[PDB]
């Protein structure tokens, strides 16, 4: 019975609950079980760190996407890579400092429009 | 006096295939009213570019959608990071949803269905 608990303990962790379990609302009780269901012990006691070191990357990706940068850059090239990378930096910077993605994305759209009309 | 050029391209942007597949669709930026965007394109892209874009655009439409899907479906986490979902599963899922949107399915609506089949997978 122990194992089920040892991990049930990590999901109940605060760092997890606030940084992963709850956050991933982008689709809570259940999710927890799903995680419980999918990931094994060793995995659990190893994810958070790896998680924090990829939170930036995952957000830039989301930004690139949400900011229609696949078209504006990769395809149409209406925006310089430099401009794009920069913009992704700044906004990611924000979100990583507590800024609500939702709200941050709005600011990124703003700065984007700026660039486009330049 | 290079008026002609301004027209030649204004012609392409006013094309149908463009208006429907690019100019209009790219409303994802609060689309600052299509009108503007069009001028932006007019302002940024040159002539050679314009009479070259669409085909190039059609051949990437798929790739760009998968990207959007991967993102919207929190796959950076579910796969690349946590590995809660097999790559095989992931790719398959992106395929079918993309298949849909490519066949006219409204992204919005299509993503919802992908969310569904995802949950399914997660609960397996």
């Amino acid at each position: 019975e122990l194992m089920r608990l040892m991990k049930r303990r990590i999901l109940e962790s605060y760092r997890w609950q606030e940084d992963v379990v709850k956050p991933l609302s982008r689709e809570v009780e259940e999710f927890q079980d799903i995680l419980m269901d999918k990931l094994d012990m060793s995995s659990l006691e190893a994810l958070h760190p790896r998680f924090e070191s990829a939170r930036p990357r995952c957000i830039r990706e989301k930004l690139h996407s949400d900011l229609q940068l696949c078209w504006l850059v990769d395809v149409m090239e209406i925006i310089s890579v430099d401009d794009a990378e920069a913009l992704k930096d700044e906004i990611t910077e924000l979100v990583l400092a507590g800024r609500e993605y939702s709200e941050a994305l709005s600011e990124g759209r703003r700065r984007l429009h700026e660039i486009l009309r330049s």
